[PDB]
């Protein structure tokens, strides 16, 4: 509106007052995305971007928030003439979605760093004319809500955002850019990306938000970071309390990564009487299995990262094996580089460092070490197997020799007597990838044949002539 009922809690003087506003909006037929994003962006600005003069909490006065809200609605309503886009059947047209996208896009500053922190909210859009990639998609949805377009909703993969709209909510439209140096596809469907089985479009198992999930998205989008070394405790608390509010209302049920975010916040500062982080990570994985065909990678990464921080090598390896079992059924496509980077860093930095410490602890007499557990060797092998299977049939390759030395080193952290205990069948493990099937006979030698492993992992045809 803003409607009278939306104004009664102002001024917001504390974290808890912001939570009360979110609770009130989430109890309405349609929570007001523009109001909520402006409030979060205002408090984030004064808690993380500029803390000069902060004494407790940046009071959000109604006059200030209402003026920002009016700037947004005036910009959208003045620029989008709905009479040019008649709404057949109470649903929106592709041309109307494209117009809203164009209005947001054309408002942005001509040159700025797109990966900056704190450019996600409508506060940033209004005051700085800057948005990050997914911020543009959220702003399009908020503008559509402000215009009365109840069918336009945010769609989210694990690395991109777009909109759904139209009859039955069945149309898709790109509304923002993805990554750096890719060609704009605004206004097009996501069908080519779904059909090519890229990770970017999740084989179609992406999130189709309702309004409550769009509120969850903006809460996950809070960025508490003040600088590289410092987070705002106030914004961490706000994000944590808002995620618990959403959790209790059922609005995280279909949002795996939000459950992982909540688990990470609980690990940092547990809330008495709430579930443990592990329970929450497992709920995020359950959500992905239940609603998204177990086609998401990050729920397992969140779990693996917790185990890795807790130096629980066995369960970290299991969770990484599970990430690879998801990725194996994708084709590695152009624009999937973010997930390639995660696997590369896990394989070639994180696992090596974890196993190096495990080896030192084993030398010092550790008992029950992952390095003496053949099931942990099997998890390592299953991790590589899924990456090799991912590569099969893909338009771009995954493995190269820069992976091969780390594989040889990690395999060799397990003594041959441990490695011998895994039965590879066509502790028991079955390989899905042809690369790992051919590597089987190299996996039990006391001194692994490093050159042969490298040949098998990279499918290198030849050794040096001379
Ligand atoms: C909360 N809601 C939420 N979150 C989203 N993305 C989150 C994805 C996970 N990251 C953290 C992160 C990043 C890498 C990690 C782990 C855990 C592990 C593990 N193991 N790794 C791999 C590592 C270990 C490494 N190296 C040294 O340690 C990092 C390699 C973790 C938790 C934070 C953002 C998105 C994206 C959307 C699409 C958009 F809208 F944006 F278009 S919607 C949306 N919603």
């Amino acid at each position: 509106g803003l409607k009278a009922a939306q104004k009664t809690l102002f001024p917001l003087r504390s974290i808890d007052d912001v939570v009360r506003l979110f609770a009130a909006e989430l109890g309405r037929e349609e929570p007001d995305l523009v109001l909520l994003s402006l409030v979060l962006g205002f408090v984030e600005h004064f808690l993380a971007v500029n803390r000069v003069g902060l004494t407790y909490f940046p009071v959000a006065d109604l006059s200030i928030i209402a003026a920002l809200y009016a700037r947004f609605t005036a910009q959208i309503r003045g620029a989008v003439d709905l009479s040019l886009y008649p709404r057949e059947g109470g649903v929106s047209s592709r041309e109307l979605v494209k117009k809203v996208s164009d209005v947001i896009w054309n408002s942005l500053s001509r040159s700025y760093f797109k990966d900056r922190a704190h450019i996600q909210s409508l506060f940033s859009f209004i005051t700085g004319t800057k948005l990050d990639s997914s911020g543009v998609a959220f702003a399009v949805v908020g503008a559509c809500q402000a215009l009365g377009l109840r069918d336009v909703h945010l769609a989210l993969s694990e690395d991109h955002a777009w909109v759904v709209f139209g009859p039955n909510g069945e149309q898709t439209a790109e509304v923002t850019w993805h990554g750096k140096g890719n060609e704009d596809r605004r206004g097009q469907t996501v069908n080519a990306g779904v059909a090519e089985r890229s990770w970017l479009y999740l084989k179609g198992s992406y999130m189709r938000c309702d309004r409550k999930m769009e509120v969850a998205f903006m809460v996950c989008a809070i960025n508490p970071s003040i600088d590289l070394h410092t987070d705002s405790l106030e914004l961490l608390q706000l994000q944590q309390k808002l995620l618990w509010l959403l959790y209790d209302l059922g609005h995280l049920e279909r949002y795996p990564m939000a459950l992982g975010n909540l688990a990470d916040l609980e690990e940092l500062e547990p809330t008495p009487g709430r579930p443990d982080p592990l329970t929450l990570y497992h709920k995020g994985i359950a959500s992905a299995k239940t609603y998204y065909r177990d086609e998401h990678i990050y729920p397992y990464m969140y779990l693996a990262g917790y185990h890795c921080r807790n130096r629980n090598v066995r369960e970290a390896l299991q969770a990484w094996a599970d990430t690879a079992t998801v990725i194996q059924d994708y084709n590695y496509c152009r624009e999937d580089e973010e997930i390639y980077k995660e696997f590369f860093e896990v394989a070639n930095d994180v696992i090596p460092n974890l196993l190096k410490e495990a080896a030192s602890l084993l030398e010092a007499g550790s008992q029950g070490s992952a390095l003496q557990d053949p099931e942990c060797f099997a998890h390592l092998l299953r991790f590589y197997d899924g990456i090799c299977k991912w590569e099969e049939g893909s338009p771009t390759p995954v493995l190269h020799v820069g992976w091969a030395t780390f594989l040889v080193q990690s395999l060799g952290r397990f003594e041959g007597q441990v490695r011998q205990k895994v039965r590879i069948v066509s502790p028991v493990l079955t390989f899905q990838s042809e690369k790992m099937k051919g590597m089987k006979e190299l996996l039990v030698a006391t001194k692994i044949n490093s050159s042969a492993i490298k040949l098998q992992l990279t499918a290198q045809s030849q050794v040096q002539m001379k």
